[PDB]
């Protein structure tokens, strides 16, 4: 088959460590600077001091109750108390699974009681969302003050590190748990492993030529939210294992970001677009010292170049499921190559990338469409306690499909061309095929099923479904049609139901739903 890779070579990437101890490896050579900048209050944390705390976090954490495997619900803006209880949690060999601060009652309960959270930590402002969903055995734990019984975060940063459990964590165990996109459904557990992350960060930052140049010399803004696995991931645990003071911002005002970066000496600043536009296009920059500027992350490619010439311009792209990072641009590695613009980068070195046909499964040459696979360590281990979409996902040779097309060209350049193509269009509606097929599947006289969209005159394209049922079954369409009926909003609906022997599916065993739908292009 055609597999492609990194324009950068393997490096060595350790196996038998937990996610901590790889990340603060190195703590002797920077043992005294800055790690954690609060930047609201100006607080500094040194890197002796996030490493003692986190033992003593993860002692308090068994104090109160919380054991390995034992999940804990992050609910906090970025700031340091959100590291200090990720590492802790790390060392405690318990998982963390973090959302956002401003996310309603209703979803943050779902995505506590989904995630069999037992603490959840979070500010008092916020435990009025959460009340009704601790009355209905999980701990809430704030890191301000202490509404009513809540626990304080002071029982943890303040706890004896002497008596912290000795704990043996397997490489494989799962560390973090972000919950998936909506894309392909109903938002998934993303088990993120020790040796997975582990895998992710090294890819970006180890080697003598590592694909970002980050160093202890550097000042890694975190602007972006810590809840979200990129910056979890590209920030936090990134800026960690090199040693790197990270200036954290729980909210900022932009406009006067140029003074932050100024004042801190930002060498390194990941930001959104609109926040980049803006100080790209501001009158005073030549009144700043921007100096220290060294990487802007991710037109107006054209003009941040233009206006930040000591900079340089990173691109990459991610996938919750791919760890998440897939692919980044070389513009910043210790021995920088430039991108053509419109590409996202090159696969993450220690993997492997394939370029699928969407209907027979076959690989892909270079300068050909197809949807974007990806293979190696950095992945997750799967959705929470769902094995079955986690097959249907990750097929058995461990190829991730993404489930974006997209290709490769003479460069070893990657080129995104569309995301969210297994989408239906219903009436200006978005049906993914795989929240049907789970529970199409569900039915005990179903043992496989694909659905894909038949065009239709008025809606566009309606859910339709390829249904093996199990030999003896004498299950009507009908009958099909209103199981599913009854457990999904009227637009996600299957309209039309076909029996078949078996659903077309590739070696791999990813089931090839693009070429169902070819075979209904006639009706």
């Amino acid at each position: 088959e055609f597999i492609f890779r990194s324009k950068l070579p393997d490096i060595y990437i350790p196996k038998n460590l937990p996610l901590h101890s790889y990340v603060l490896e190195n703590l002797s050579n920077h043992s005294s600077k800055p790690c954690l900048i609060n930047g609201a209050n100006g607080d500094v944390y040194t890197y002796a001091d996030v490493e003692l705390t986190a033992r003593r976090v993860a002692s308090g954490l068994n104090k109160i109750g919380i054991q390995q495997g034992d999940v804990i619900m992050l609910f906090l803006p970025s700031s340091p108390e959100f590291v200090l209880a990720f590492l802790g949690a790390s060392h405690r060999g318990a998982i963390i699974t973090a959302a956002n601060p401003f996310s309603t009652p209703a979803e943050l309960a779902k995505h506590a009681k989904a995630s069999r959270a037992k603490l959840l930590i979070t500010q008092a402002c916020y435990y009025e969302k959460v009340k009704d969903f601790a009355r209905e055995d999980v701990k809430v734990m704030c890191v301000d003050s202490a509404p009513d019984g809540c626990l304080h975060f002071s029982e943890l940063t303040q706890a004896d590190e002497n008596e912290a459990p000795q704990v043996d964590i397997s490489p494989d165990d799962v560390v973090a748990l972000p919950y998936s996109s909506g894309t392909t459904g109903l938002p998934k557990g993303v088990m993120l492993t020790h040796k997975g992350l582990i895998t992710s960060v090294a890819q970006q930052v180890d080697g003598d030529n590592p694909n970002l140049y980050f160093h202890s010399e550097d000042v890694i803004l975190c602007v972006l939210p810590m809840f979200h696995i990129y910056a979890l991931n590209s920030i936090m645990l990134c800026g960690l294992r090199v040693g790197a003071p990270i200036l954290i911002m729980p909210k900022f005002e932009i406009g006067s970001l140029l003074g932050l970066i100024e004042k801190y000496k930002v060498s390194i600043a990941p930001v959104v677009p609109p926040v980049m536009m803006s100080i790209a296009k501001s009158p005073d920059l030549d009144k700043h010292d921007l100096s220290s500027l060294r990487m802007i992350k991710s037109e107006l490619e054209d003009t941040v170049r233009a206006k930040f010439p000591q900079a340089r311009l990173g691109q990459g792209y991610g996938m919750t499921e791919a760890g998440p990072v897939l692919a980044m641009c070389l513009a910043f590695a210790k021995e920088p190559f430039d991108i053509k613009p419109g590409a996202c980068g090159t696969v993450v070195r220690n993997a492997e990338m394939k370029i699928v046909d969407p209907e027979t499964g076959a690989s892909l040459p270079r300068n050909q469409p197809g949807e974007i696979c990806i293979r190696g360590d950095q992945i997750m281990k799967g959705y929470l306690n769902d094995p079955e979409a986690t097959s249907r996902t990750i097929d058995k040779e461990g190829w991730l499909h993404t489930g974006d097309i997209g290709y490769i060209d003479d460069d070893d350049e990657l080129f995104i061309v569309d995301r969210l193509k297994e989408l239906i269009k219903y009436k200006g509606f978005q049906v993914a095929p795989a929240e049907l097929e789970a529970l199409l599947i569900a039915h005990p006289e179903i043992s496989d099923a694909a659905v894909v969209g038949l065009k239709d005159e008025d809606a566009g394209e309606v859910p339709v479904a390829f249904v093996v049922k199990s030999e003896k079954s004498q299950a009507t369409e009908d009958e099909i049609k209103q199981y599913i009926s009854k457990q999904v909003i009227f637009y996600k609906r299957i309209k039309r139901v076909f029996f078949i022997e078996a659903i077309p599916k590739a070696p791999s065993g990813k089931i090839l739903r693009k070429n169902l739908k070819e075979k209904l292009a006639g009706i």
